[PDB]
């Protein structure tokens, strides 16, 4: 499922991703753009180290998720990476909530690094009514 940007905003908040672990939706919105331009199928394989980011939120295989085919791979979630390609994104919110649990927050992605650190991201949640 491709979600339009204040649909997303909401459905997040729904599942209590505004201010989880101090992060904002705005925060959440500008990530899930950047890793997966909202599209719940987005995968991405990573020949360097053989994983696949899975998802909208570009959930790796080495250390998140469980496929089978990562070499030398753990499953943090408890979760199939196949739970990562649903429309329905409960799975995936609770796993993304379970990788900013770690020291990093929600610094874990790069994307989030390079693309909404310091940035104006009011942009990602003005006109959803959230």
């Amino acid at each position: 499922k491709v979600f339009e940007r204040c649909e997303l905003a909401r459905t997040l908040k729904r599942l209590g991703m505004d201010g989880y672990r101090g992060i904002s939706l705005a925060n959440w919105m500008c990530l899930a753009k950047w890793e997966s331009g909202y599209n719940t199928r987005a995968t991405n394989y990573n020949a360097g180290d053989r994983s696949t980011d899975y998802g909208i939120f570009q959930i790796n295989s080495r250390y998140w998720c469980n496929d089978g085919k990562t070499p030398g791979a753990v499953n943090a979630c408890h979760l199939s990476c196949s739970a990562l390609l649903q429309d329905n994104i409960a799975d995936a919110v609770a796993c993304a909530k379970r990788v900013v649990r770690d020291p990093q927050g929600i610094r874990a992605w790069d994307a989030w690094r390079n693309r909404c650190q310091n940035r104006d991201v009011r942009q990602y949640v003005q006109g959803c009514g959230v």
